[PDB]
């Protein structure tokens, strides 16, 4: 079965300098990573940093998660990311997305032992 740590990687890690694709990056990625499979996942962020730099976030700035838990962590440096946000007219199984490139500080929830990222909470 898929670990929560592996799920975070499948859903969010795209180690590159920035978004590369042949066609709209979110439409392609959201699909290739299985995020359009049982529903159009409505919002999702990919991170173009090494796994190691992202994992390191778990021992950086502790912040409250959006859901009230306290195991969220904010990166000290900005990271290169891409937000995928589903369009108005997008409708499962015909998922379509707006692609927005950014450099922001990322916030993840970390869990387990090893204590690694498992959810993407926000960017700031
Ligand atoms: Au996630």
């Amino acid at each position: 079965k898929e670990t929560a740590a592996a799920k975070f990687e499948r859903q969010h890690m795209d180690s590159s300098t920035s978004a590369a694709s042949s066609s709209n990056y979110c439409n392609q990625m959201m699909k290739s990573r299985n995020l359009t499979k049982d529903r159009c996942k409505p919002v999702n962020t990919f991170v173009h940093e090494s796994l190691a730099d992202v994992q390191a976030v778990c021992s950086q700035k502790n912040v409250a998660c959006k859901n009230g838990q306290t195991n969220c962590y904010q990166s000290y440096s900005t990271m290169s990311i891409t937000d995928c946000r589903e369009t108005g007219s997008s409708k499962y199984p015909n998922c379509a997305y707006k692609t927005t490139q950014a450099n922001k500080h990322i916030i993840v929830a970390c869990e387990g032992n090893p204590y690694v990222p498992v959810h993407f909470d926000a960017s700031v």
